[PDB]
């Protein structure tokens, strides 16, 4: 499992046997995590000024804001939907998977976020990842509403495994620090 500083809150396991996981923890204990592909939400750019790229950043030290600093020129801008992975040596977790999140109210913004989530999990799986954690998706301004998001999420997820083949992810993750979203979340996975 995730290990000491994460609790499961509760699980769910979808038709092929893939576990759904909500987890809680501490925002400074990330890159204790036991899970082997971290997502961070991020902007074209890459950038890591939001709680959780702040917390990897600090997590990975030198070595990851050069691994991002170098991502941006090799790859970046990242589209609308993409996904790009770091190597995240000094964290547990193997990876980052970094995505390009659309902003509400764009055109089609449900239908792009569930190809954001599924562009992660592939990215997950071309690294043969056996498990994946999400962090909580940004809010404010031009945000997804807390509902929509764990909606949508949990709807390409599933949708996913539906037609993947031969996934090597065994273990889904949702990272979650306050009451309303634990609420939320276990409101739409019991949708089942």
């Amino acid at each position: 499992g995730p290990g000491d500083g994460f609790t499961i809150l509760s699980s769910k396991s979808l038709v092929l046997g893939q576990k759904l996981s909500l987890t809680q923890s501490d925002i400074s204990h990330i890159g204790s995590m036991r899970v082997e592909g971290i997502v961070h939400p991020t902007t074209a750019e890459i950038d890591l000024k939001e709680d959780i790229g702040k917390a990897l950043e600090k997590a990975g030290g030198k070595e990851f804001l050069e691994t991002v600093k170098e991502l941006r020129k090799s790859q970046g801008p990242l589209e609308v939907a993409e996904a790009a992975v770091s190597q995240s040596s000094g964290l547990a977790a193997k990876f980052v998977i970094h995505c390009h999140i659309p902003q509400w109210g764009s055109d089609k913004c449900e239908e792009q976020l569930e190809e954001t989530i599924k562009n992660c999990l592939s990215a997950a799986e071309d690294k043969k990842l056996k498990s994946v954690a999400f962090p909580p998706f940004p809010s404010g301004r031009n945000c997804f509403p807390k509902q929509t998001a764990a909606q949508v999420t949990l709807k390409a997820i599933s949708a996913h495994f539906d037609d993947s083949s031969a996934s090597s992810l065994k273990n889904v993750y949702f990272l979650l620090f306050d009451s309303e979203s634990i609420g939320i979340y276990v409101q739409e996975m019991a949708k089942l």
